RNA sequence: AAGGGGACCAGCCUAAACCGUCCGGCUUGUCCGGGCGGGGUCGUGGGGCCCUCGGACCGAAUCCCCAGCCUAGCCGAAG
């Protein structure tokens, strides 16, 4: 049962990682405790749409820095 | 059971793709979901989306009117 970790978890994986666990662990532990959500298609693109923003909104923190590394060093 | 002979005869709407809008959520958006509207309905497969071209007949099982019919009756030959 693939689920999306919402927290860095011991020997399981990092936050945002999609790992496989037994169903009982998912519905009776990981899911009612907020530690993860199930890897449905519905909130699978939710994950792709956040890695997207961060990928863009981080490289923008890089593109603007250069727009001054070129100015000031000159 | 197929097949043959007959009775009757009639075919339709939708889900999904893709658009639009509204509302919700807080994993902030090219986000997810819920509505509603548009789209669409097929087996030679069909539909969606993008290119070129071509630009009125059909018609309900729904509604209206009417005939007809039903719920009383009536005329009716000649000792
Ligand atoms: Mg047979
Ligand atoms: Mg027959
Ligand atoms: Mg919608
Ligand atoms: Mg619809
Ligand atoms: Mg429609
Ligand atoms: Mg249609
Ligand atoms: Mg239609
Ligand atoms: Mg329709
Ligand atoms: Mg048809
Ligand atoms: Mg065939
Ligand atoms: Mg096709
Ligand atoms: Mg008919
Ligand atoms: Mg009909
Ligand atoms: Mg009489
Ligand atoms: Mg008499």
């Amino acid at each position: 049962m693939k689920v999306i970790l919402l927290e860095p978890l011991e020997n399981l994986g990092d936050v945002g990682q999609v790992v496989d666990v037994k169903p009982g662990y998912a519905r009776n532990y990981l899911l009612p405790r907020g530690l993860a959500v199930l890897a449905t298609e519905s909130n699978l693109k939710a994950l792709e749409a956040r890695i997207r923003a961060q990928a863009k909104r981080l490289a923008e923190r890089k593109a603007e820095a250069e727009r001054l590394k070129e100015i000031l060093e000159n």
